[PDB]
């Protein structure tokens, strides 16, 4: 019968590095057709295949890993290796080891990456359609308090975003006074109180109070009958 | 009057090395181009911060850039940089820099930016990765139900399929290889077939140890890709 058994996760400070085992019995690596595949699973998440590694010690991998992993094998000691370098909490998972289908898995070792959380904006809506003269109002909701630390940008095709709006009620010199924003806990609003022809566009909404700063997904404001 | 000018995108093979430059004009950058940013957009898609030259020396970076990208800055140049390696055709984007206001706390918003630049990485010829889409999400049942699951893959995968199961803590346990073959020992009422794109498992009759998670994946092509999963749940269990 086989049995793969893994080794070497735990903890690990982010920008480190970790080295996994899976140790193989019952079978041998060096045999013509036999491969080692890495797998992983973040918490609550799915499956993510990373690299896999084959008796011609021919490999693949995956690019979320591209230039930060390395598979490897030591025939000596029928054993396979991932190599993991620059570690965020972004690898934070349970990695597993498979032999190939993938027939028979390791059991699983749990890596975690840390020293907090990202912010998420959820913006809403997605999008919206609306006439000359309408009031628009877009919403943008933070995770986790982020007190005043919250900006918005108008986008349209082919170029740059525009800041309208920072510090949550700011408006910017030489953007027209139709643009409004207000704030209630961690629930942000930019209201363009009259929807003018050259408003048609998308808007984002932006936190910075923590790196990494992070956008809302945008709400593009479209012409009603498209 | 302020003009941000980048350049240095391009077209890209896997694992290519690139840099982007910032130059500016009608301002100086400050000690280090403290508070240049750059942020991307994937076609179609929103805005990503990537990295900011920020106070005490501290670069700051997106996740998933650390230790491939590294921003920094020429103030006798007025330009600003992001170095960019191990590129994939996940950061096929348009790359924007930007100056943050940088003297008050209160405010680091960015309202000069420069005009874009895209950078399109190739797959090397390999094509586009193989997306599964599996459906139900989730399902609840009851003992002796039949379950269908089925995926669907983004591109004709010939029979090149397997399926899993999966119970909290425990590694994926094989169902089914080559979209039909049962694995030794999986009980009879589990069954696998493919018409064209779309592939389905099938449990004849639910039993209490079949409530886990199933997921497919797919063989066709690296990288091997796998549906996002079908919980079975027990129903009346919300």
């Amino acid at each position: 019968e086989v049995q793969l058994v893994e080794s070497g996760g735990g903890l690990v400070q982010p920008g480190g590095s970790l080295r996994l085992s899976c140790a193989a019995s019952g079978f041998s690596l060096s045999t013509s057709g036999i491969g080692v595949t890495w797998v992983r699973q973040a918490p609550g998440k799915g499956l993510e295949w990373l690299a896999t590694i084959w008796w011609d010690d021919d490999n693949r991998y995956a690019d979320s890993v591209k230039g930060r992993f390395t598979i490897s094998a030591d025939t000596s000691k029928n054993t396979a290796y991932l190599q993991m370098n620059s570690l965020t909490a972004e690898d934070t998972a349970v990695y597993y080891c498979a032999q190939s289908a993938m027939d028979h898995w390791g059991q699983g070792t749990l890596v975690t990456v840390s020293s907090g959380s990202d912010i998420q904006m959820t913006q809403s809506p997605s999008s919206l359609s609306a006439s000359v003269g309408d009031r628009v109002t877009i919403t943008c909701r933070a995770s986790q308090d982020i007190s005043s630390y919250l900006n918005w940008y108008q986008q349209k095709p082919g170029k740059a975003p525009k800041l309208l709006i920072y510090y949550t009620s700011s408006l910017h010199s030489g953007v027209p006074s139709r643009f409004s924003g207000s704030r209630s806990g961690t629930d942000f609003t930019l209201t363009i109180s009259s929807l003018q022809p050259e408003d048609f566009a998308t808007y984002y909404c932006q936190q910075y109070s923590k790196f990494p700063w992070t956008f809302g997904q945008g709400t593009k404001v479209e012409i009603k009958g498209s």
